[PDB]
């Protein structure tokens, strides 16, 4: 119970540390291609790529701030994050939406519409992701929740071609525990709160895997490669 509790903390502070929250940022606008859905906006398409490429290091950083990540072979350590960070880079962007004004907010406080979303790179998917966006908002996830279930996510024993997955269970097995306790304590009288943002993992998978199918066509419409960190994640 002390150990439970500190990591609580551990991965709540690494996930503030490498995700602002959308209060704490400076939100600022563009005016590309900002009224009608087109094929892609190469502007936002760089804009946008970049933003990823930094947010991939942050979801690194992040990762080997949570116990035991760095005791996991190296081998295993990239293909937690090679099977993973997609789903967490969309499941932060998801928690940056302001239902409002109908917009996505990055780490640098470039916030988007929708229209900007879909012409940035998210093309057909875009309305899919707003709406697991929109369907996230009934949660009310705090900072906490949400940096217990992108570790959750990605200290995953099911993955392919880990070298020692036991040991990777072992690891996720006190996140599991800490957010049910930290879920419940904090909204006693909601308590499907903690089996509903599991599921929500399965949600984010789907869409994920949409977003590599995606990322297929997507390479077709820009004039080269995407950045290199993103072709590890997809790989
Ligand atoms: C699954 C997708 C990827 C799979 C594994 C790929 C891992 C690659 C991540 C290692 C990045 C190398 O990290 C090394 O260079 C980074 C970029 O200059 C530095 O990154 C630094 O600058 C960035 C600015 O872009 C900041 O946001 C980081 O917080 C900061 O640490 C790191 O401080 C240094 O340790
Ligand atoms: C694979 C690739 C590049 C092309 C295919 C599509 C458009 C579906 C896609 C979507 C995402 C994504 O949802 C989330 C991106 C993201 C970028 C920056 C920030 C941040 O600044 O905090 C946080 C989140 C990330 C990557 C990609």
């Amino acid at each position: 119970s002390p150990q439970l509790e500190e990591l609580i903390t551990k991965v709540s502070k690494a996930h503030q540390e490498t995700f602002p929250s959308l209060c704490q940022l400076g939100k600022y606008t563009t005016n590309s291609s900002a009224d009608h859905r087109v094929q892609l906006d190469l502007g936002l398409w760089d804009k946008f790529s970049e933003l990823a490429t930094k947010c991939i290091i942050k979801i690194v950083e992040f990762a080997k701030r949570l116990p035991g990540f760095t005791g996991l072979s190296i081998a295993d350590q990239i293909t937690l994050l090679k099977a993973a960070c997609l789903d967490i880079l969309m499941l932060r962007i998801c928690t940056r939406y302001t239902p409002e004004q109908d917009t996505m907010t990055f780490s640098d406080g470039l916030t988007l519409n929708r229209t900007q979303m879909h012409n940035a790179g998210f093309g057909p998917l875009t309305d899919l992701v707003f709406a697991f966006a929109g369907q996230l908002l009934p949660l009310e996830m705090d900072d906490t929740e949400t940096g217990l279930l992108s570790a959750i996510c990605l200290i995953c024993g099911d993955r392919m071609d880990l070298e020692e997955p036991e040991k990777v269970d072992k690891l996720q097995e006190p996140l599991l525990e800490a957010l049910r306790l930290y879920a419940r304590r904090r909204r006693p009288s909601q308590p499907y709160m903690f089996p509903r943002m599991l599921m929500k993992i399965t949600d984010l998978r789907g869409i994920s895997t949409k977003g590599a199918e995606r990322a297929i066509t997507l390479k077709m419409e820009i004039p080269g490669p995407m950045p290199p960190l993103i072709r590890e994640m997809l790989e």
